[PDB]
């Protein structure tokens, strides 16, 4: 069976649209009525699919591949309205919170950034005030617009509002440019999350980071948000808003080594935009990002 | 001045952002909030700007000779909230009827016909309509959804922005009770290939007369060989050709506004949809000339 | 639910590998080991099912869904084997025959055209030799090569071979030019296969060809096989070996709707290559085909 | 031996860059000095090339292939410079014209349409003034200027105000879009308008009444047809012929006395599946073709 | 006010085709007639317009804005004949020219390198023999020949003939692939091997000891980044710079004396995701930043 | 004569189907027959002649001046028999090097080299291998995939083509005991970052000494941010810079054969593959000329 044969699941996973008894589920979310710039992400989920056929779940020298160690699926995705930016939310979040009735946790395929907001609140009901690491181009910390309350720069404003991110717990890499508009890191630090622009990082490196990771985050409930976007553009080409001078794609899978080292309770992979990809790149990377989450939730659990 | 050169304009003509004494002012609305299922609309404008210096609005056989036009840039639409954008389109597109004579809108996705139905209603009175397209877009609203890309035409007859005695529809294929119900005569592209351009103008000019009338273009309406580049293409559709014979009608009615819309440039390629939507928009300011 | 959300099947049917008591069964074949210009439609499948949610079976004025007249289901795709022609022609042979115990029909998605050798074979298995109806640019009676038994200018050759096939029940048409090489209709002719050119198909048009097909297969078991070719390149520039100066889309559309005056019992959409479209028209156009075709069944069944 | 094997030569032909004694040489022009909007017809013949081994000069029911009547070769390119316009167009006259030399005949495949005036200069050299069937979507007879004499719209003014084309004998089809120099020296204009109500076979009945027996030059601008058959064209024009319509008009040519042909206008870098360059493949086999059927 | 919204100017910043009296204006010059391999670069300045909407000219933890610092516009294209090198280039000294007389300085977005030599005309009349900082995979200093007097290989060679450069304080960064008449004038030659070894800051106190306070002409051809970063190019050399290197490197311009920049060579036709026109925008985004802090 | 012009060969080096007495000769084998995942290798060797014509092989600070090169065109390989096109392409390949010193095969996927290996042991004996690459490409065959693509070093260490003590493989990564317990020496990506470039010359040059030494290159070690344009695209690669600063070591070796693999163009971007693959090979022929 050729890895492109068959109905495309993430990483060929069996797939389960009602899901049960899983450690990790796959969910796509489809949609992209957050996004200020570039539309597409809705196609995100289909196009990651597409490509994951290629990538296996075993690593170089881990042994047991990841599949062997933790029981995932693909739930498939939740039916996001296109029309309506509230609904979607309503609707992401209240997806999301099922799943994590009878399943450890998901890793939810993007769709734009703001669908995250969903994301904290159902993993925040679950285990409380999360610890966050976020990769990402932009803080994503900015003020709802009129007739935007969920664009695609808020979720983690809406988080720490929210109290659904400890934001002394709260770790964000690869700042560099503004989103939507430009805004202060001021909230962000005037609240205790540690940003890590992009200059900083090329200092810290990836194991100066990761330390940092480690030291800010501890044990808490950890979620793991990656934009897309967090790598230049070269490496990520799909995506709705590129910020060139980004990482490296091996700089930003080897920082996200320390996951295992950490209690991932979620994670996801946003902001591909298949149309702007070339060669499926970004949705290729976007899977190896997401194989490697899942890898490491085996590794720390 | 080679025709890429400068910063574009639709087919290289003046920019004024607040146009007065104008007979037709071409306006884009960047906006794919209502698309049901491939965005980018957005860019439609831009794309289409940026094609349209290729394009003369001399034929075989000079437009901007003869009436007087601009670029009005965009209205500014927030890609956020459907009720808003709308309502912004709305006030946007009444305000330069009430300074100008008439609106080419480069579109965005086809929701926003709504807005444009609504002010030029405002102008007109209750309008004929010529809508070229693969889907009739009569679609009933819901709540969450009021304004997505297939009611357009529904939201204009339930206002009364529309006399549906005088709307034909051209192109309908693919995948009409309530249009047929209300006076609305439907061509589908089937019917239209039995009529040809000949008889479809024939019908048009018998069902719209005289009467105000706003020709809405669906670029979809074309096959999608000639406009790959749009948000629900359906197979089966009209050569460039018949479309572009098809508008001459116009000149023999009374256009009180037209638009182009769905045009989504990332699934273009060569940029063949944008040079047929300018080669569109050119077809429809010719026949405004020669109508008026 | 729209209609980009969820795993994609074909027209957002259902999903069963094991197909019991359907109508007609859509069946992926992703394999272009037949293919002697460029490959790429093992991506077929793939690429026609990612873009099918796009169309509904809903016609216009036709009353009634498809999906309301019969019974269908993707089955998902035959495992073909992309290193070895013969495994991979006798793996589709077994696995449509299979589709044909318990499922009165399939639709098969390609793929490259040789395939269709096994489709008649497991066709005319059920039904005796049939009539075909093939629409393609060309005319696929090619003989085989020197290691190269099943490449995909040799599949009518080999079901008028076999005798899957009444060539006096053979239409073809849009024929233009030559696959694999030079090739007299010699062959097809002197078995008596009603050949119709493009030229010819421009006096008959698409009425006269209908009556024509009408004529030719009457009421005999008819396999109805299109390979995406048979358009000209602007309507479907996603196909490994273009003609040009072929048909409209809408006179093969418009040309399929005869079928319902037929007794199909299989059809085909061939060499579908997604690396060579542009904007997805050809998936598209070759979803629409599908659609027509199982309607078309519906009203002659 | 599969198609897309072997360095590309156009159709597979043989390649000789110094070609004696055949009938009909191949030649290419990577030059798109001329262009006033999209550049890029420098790489056409190359990408012609390259998507050109999937075509047989094998007809259907037509007989022996068209390389079995004609003896044709693949010459290789013209070395034109990208950096002056004057300069190419002389090196241009100068290459065709040694090729007639010692060739019947060739097919230039461009490269933009400026270059039809050296083809022009160096044909009419050897048989006089030409009887022209030009293909296009504009009729490129405007006015050469100062610092832009050969801009791609003006070949057929140079050819007629040179005595290179007879324009009684010359008729242009597909003409749309955005003509009184033309029609005032009795060039027949056929619109793609007209073309729609004549038909092809009008239109053949036309060119073979306008020619005669007179030696004529075949050039077509892939932009003749619509953008949806040749996306990859410096200036595309909605509204354009059918791929089958330019292909089933081409077979009046060998009705006639052609004495050289030109396929210009492919800018691959705007083509799509390489469409455009197949199709432009197509529409030379065809002109080859009709050359071994006239002659 | 969506970011793609209105008609596409720099940076969104306003458009006046007449400036005076602001600090920096963008022009473009869209213009591809010294392109010796791929053309395309005509339209630079329309695409990198377009994906230009996407950046914002407000920095990390940079304080307040370019705009809030230093008052610029986009001066819309200088209208260069594709038909005639020569006459290309004239025009483009008699535009630069003018738009100094009223306003600083310029940033100069291509379009190809040979426009270089026009705008090293321009600036050099005002402030004498230039200091410049060249970033580049070539050095752009091979002789110019009778039909190619500029081609896009010899700005510099022309800058430092015609002395609008002072060698002694010119500095060429990225030099890679496939340099005796540049390093016999007293230019500093940085390979992209020698680059890797200085690393940014090495390089930028290189470019800082080099240059000093003259007045210095900052040029960028964006294939001085690796294919990978910027694939819609005319010439790309494997091998080259990381957009973070250049972007860093970059800095040290507000350390200078900057009286005028430019970014060439974006060919769109070969771009892929409007990536390299978006950092085409982001370099001049820190030049412009960097002028406001020189001064 | 500009860069494109003239049908289009090798670095614009001459034509010669059947050459003798030359240095190196360019062969191409235009076959995708053992691909596992996407196709479209076959043509690999038209898309980067294609794009060769750009890259000069004179560096900064003449390899055509140094040793004698040809474009040999190519080998006819069926696309419709993975066990007939490599015994044709070991057939060809050894012809080659019967009249010639060394070729350069520009690909098709990854399974021809094992016809390579046969040609050029041949010649030399049991080789040294320097194999760069994201997969180790030591899979086991079976029946009904005796040469896919994984499995090239497998054959030539079991067929004895192959000194596995005196082979290592750099940049394997994503997704090993067969090649470890033969002595192969892997470098995975992750161990190529701590050694670096200076530190991988280093142990090849220690690995290989002087013993010949074949040279492959699958485009898929590069990250596909470098190289879009490959058939099974392995995220987290290698920069281009560094495989070019690599393969400089191999003027310290003695090369007898090398390989570009995997390029397969309809997955590119602006032609970038094919021209990183048209650089890599120019340093092998440079390469070449400054061991030998
Ligand atoms: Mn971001
Ligand atoms: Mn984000
Ligand atoms: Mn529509
Ligand atoms: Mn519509
Ligand atoms: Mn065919
Ligand atoms: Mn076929
Ligand atoms: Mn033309
Ligand atoms: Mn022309
Ligand atoms: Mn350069
Ligand atoms: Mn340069
Ligand atoms: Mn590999
Ligand atoms: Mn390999």
């Amino acid at each position: 069976s050729p890895r492109y044969a068959q109905i495309p699941t993430f990483m060929r996973l069996p797939h389960d649209p009602q899901p049960r008894g899983y450690d990790v589920v796959v969910i796509g979310a489809p949609y992209d009525g957050g996004t200020s710039y570039r539309p597409g992400a809705r196609f995100g989920p289909q196009a990651i699919r597409s490509e994951s056929g290629l990538i296996h779940g075993v690593g170089i020298d881990r042994g047991p591949g990841t599949f062997d160690l933790i029981n995932c699926v693909d739930a498939g995705d939740i039916n996001l309205t296109p029309f309506d930016m509230n609904i979607a939310i309503d609707t992401a979040q209240s997806h999301l919170s099922g799943l994590l009735k009878a399943n450890a946790a998901f890793l939810m395929i993007g769709g734009d950034h703001s669908l995250t907001v969903a994301a904290l609140r159902a993993v925040a009901e679950q285990h409380g005030p999360l610890a966050v690491v976020h990769l990402d181009a932009h803080s994503d910390t900015n003020p709802a617009f009129y007739g935007g309350r969920y664009h695609h720069g808020t979720p983690f404003r809406h988080g720490i509002d929210e109290k659904l991110i400890d934001p002394a717990a709260m770790v964000q890499i690869g700042i560099r440019g503004h989103n939507p508009k430009p805004d202060s890191l001021d909230y962000a630090r005037g609240h205790g999350v540690r940003v890590v622009t992009a200059d900083e990082f090329g200092e810290l490196g990836v194991g100066g980071t990761a330390d940092l990771i480690r030291e800010k985050v501890g044990q808490r409930p950890v979620y793991v948000s990656v934009d897309i976007d967090v790598v230049d553009p070269a490496f990520a080409p799909g995506t709705g808003t590129p910020a060139p001078g980004g990482l490296l794609s091996r700089e930003v899978l080897a920082l996200l080594r320390c996951v295992g080292d950490l209690k991932p309770v979620g994670f996801d992979v946003m902001e591909v935009s298949p149309l702007y990809d070339h060669g499926g790149i970004t949705s290729i990377l976007a899977t190896e990002i997401g194989a490697e989450l899942l890898y490491q939730y085996a590794r720390a659990h």
